[PDB]
């Protein structure tokens, strides 16, 4: 009933320097920047115009080419935020602008300052009932204890996350008590980590491409339980597994522009419940 309940959505424009200046783990494809933008526009008309969350576009910056990816310097539980401390040094000056937002949402704000500590919010799953942390070369065992700290009210259990990965980079929330999941060793070895450490378990959601795992679960009531899930022209055996979720109210989103710089459905947005 309560999971993924949500009223406003924080996001940022994407800046002209990301085509060229934004993080790249792997190489290919050039961004075309202006599809990526036309491709941001419509996700964020999907959780604002089409679902009606209250959509706080942050401006973008040009010094900071990775800006859109706000999942990264703030996670949300509750009527509290974490402002982390990005693993990226270029990428730390992204939460001056996300203080300032989540402070006129009224949000206790917590602003992880050891400098032995780095996090990335994309290594945060919070489940509705505890937070899986993956140590990544972006999150640190010093990050996940900060975070434990800030949200005393959950547990708190990491994971080892390999290879340039986050934790959200093959799982997701798909509903309530629902981990979506990819199929390889890692997603498969990972969750099992998952499963072992919580209270209880979870039901899961298999789906054959690890990237496709990532998707954005919300609680709108009145509208349904939604998913925004990457389109049938991107995964297509992905998109017709999440169609086995006939309760749900299944929306295709296309991330293929972002996704050369490591830009899933999860990183463009931080989702608030305000009461
Ligand atoms: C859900 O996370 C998937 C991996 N990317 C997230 N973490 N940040 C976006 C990439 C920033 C670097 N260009």
């Amino acid at each position: 009933a309560a999971f993924g309940r949500a009223t406003h959505a924080v996001v940022r424009a994407l800046p002209e320097s990301l085509g060229q200046h934004a993080l790249r783990s792997a190489k290919g494809e050039e961004v075309d920047v202006a599809r990526a933008e036309r491709q941001h526009q419509l996700y964020v008309g999907v959780l604002g115009s089409k679902l009606g969350l209250q959509v706080v576009e942050l401006p973008a910056d040009e010094s900071l080419p990775d800006c859109v990816f706000v999942e990264d310097v703030a996670v949300v539980c509750e009527e509290t935020a974490l402002i982390t401390r990005p693993g990226a040094p270029s990428r730390r000056k992204e939460v001056d602008m996300m203080k300032e937002a989540l402070e006129k949402l009224q949000l206790n704000i917590v602003e992880m300052k050891d400098e032995n500590a780095t996090l990335d919010g994309g290594d945060v799953l919070f489940t509705g009932r505890e937070f899986f942390v993956g140590l990544s070369k972006r999150t640190n065992q010093r990050g996940a204890e900060i975070l434990a700290d800030t949200f005393k009210d959950y547990a708190v259990s990491t994971v080892p996350v390999a290879d340039g990965l986050h934790l959200k980079s093959f799982c997701s929330m798909a509903g309530p008590n629902l981990i979506a999941i990819g199929s390889s060793e890692s997603a498969q070895k990972a969750l099992k980590i998952m499963q072992q450490m919580s209270d209880h378990r979870y039901d899961k959601l298999t789906v054959p491409d690890d990237i496709a795992a990532n998707c954005i679960y919300l609680n709108i009531p009145n509208k349904g339980h939604v998913l925004l899930h990457r389109t049938p022209e991107e995964y297509p055996e992905s998109a017709k597994v999440y169609e086995k979720l006939k309760d749900h109210m299944l929306i295709p989103v296309s991330m293929s522009e972002l996704e050369k710089v490591d830009g899933l459905l999860t990183c463009c947005s931080v989702l608030i419940n305000k009461k």
